[PDB]
């Protein structure tokens, strides 16, 4: 069977966290610690291993950016290091292409980058590759077809509903027709032909709202809402369905785990996070 993996977080300081969750019978397992804390990070996964990339460790003792990419083999619960990414990178967003991981955007105190970059496992190496046409912290990202979306974020001044395309084979980005809605720190992944954004900050709220990109028609179009507005959510797809994991709604940092079927397009609950938290990295493998 397969998880849903939840690492690191936010709640009153960054977290340590590493959590999976089994849609198959309801039950959280909670696994070896990260190394460092972090929030902002992203998860994702290559070769069955599950990878824990950037983010920042807000603590008492002070904040840290990360540029840290630490790799957790399911087969042994433990945590080992990778090579480092050529610069720290909070708030970031990954893609994973052919085996290899892109690291997108992201902040590293009140640099906004745009500048982007890829992992080989293979050679424990990272490389530059074309920066985005914008700066982007707080990035969505998702992977369809071989292509790399970088949705929505924040630029250093404005909250965007841009977004942008990467073509590996033409190392070059290209601007995508942008959302309904502005979207930062929003959920974003791919399901059958789409490209879905769910939730975010608008720059004045956090958002419920949910909405798609289908690559073939270039629009957008809105689905049902989430029961939560939620900025800083987590989300995976498992089985066909997307999960969206905590976040933050303006009051509360939720513990609230919802789940979309695309075929009735409701929400539902499915399982609560055992204590809430914002600004996780997310993804899905095989169980310990
Ligand atoms: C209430 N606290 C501070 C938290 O919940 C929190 C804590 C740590 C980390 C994050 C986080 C994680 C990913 C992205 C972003 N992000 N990136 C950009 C913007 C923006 O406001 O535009 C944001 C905010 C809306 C979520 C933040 C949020
Ligand atoms: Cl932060």
């Amino acid at each position: 069977g397969r998880l849903i993996y939840t690492a690191g977080g936010y709640f009153r300081q960054s977290l340590s966290y590493l959590e999976a969750y089994n849609p198959s019978n309801g039950s959280w397992l909670r696994l070896a610690d990260l190394q460092v804390p972090r929030s902002g990070l992203a998860g994702c996964v290559v070769g069955g291993l599950l990878y824990a990339v950037g983010g920042r460790n807000n603590s008492p003792d002070g904040n840290t950016d990360s540029s840290a990419l630490d790799c957790y083999n399911p087969m042994t619960n433990q945590w080992s290091p990778c090579a480092s990414m050529s610069v720290p990178r909070n708030r970031i967003g990954v893609g994973v292409i052919d085996g290899h991981i892109y690291a997108v955007g992201g902040s590293h105190g009140c640099i906004h980058h745009s500048s982007v970059e890829r992992y080989e496992p293979e050679r424990d190496e990272w490389h530059l590759v074309a920066p985005m046409l914008t700066r982007r912290i707080g990035v969505g990202v998702a992977v369809l077809n071989r292509l790399l979306y970088a949705v929505g974020g924040f630029d250093g001044t404005n909250r965007l509903n841009s977004a942008e395309c990467y073509y590996p084979e033409r190392n070059e980005w290209r601007m995508i027709t942008p959302m309904n809605t502005i979207r930062s720190g929003a959920g974003v992944c791919v399901l059958h032909n789409c490209i879905y954004a769910a939730g975010g900050y608008d720059g004045q709220d956090q958002l419920n709202s949910v909405e798609r990109y289908d690559v073939e028609t270039e629009t957008w179009t809105f689905v049902a809402p989430m029961r939560h507005h939620r900025s800083a959510l987590g989300i995976t797809v498992h089985q066909g369905k997307i999960y969206v994991l905590g976040g933050y709604d303006g009051h509360t940092f939720l513990d609230s785990v919802e789940c979309y079927d695309p075929d009735s397009d409701t929400w539902s609950e499915v399982t609560r996070m055992t204590s809430g938290r914002s600004g996780v990295g997310v993804a899905v493998t095989m169980e310990p």
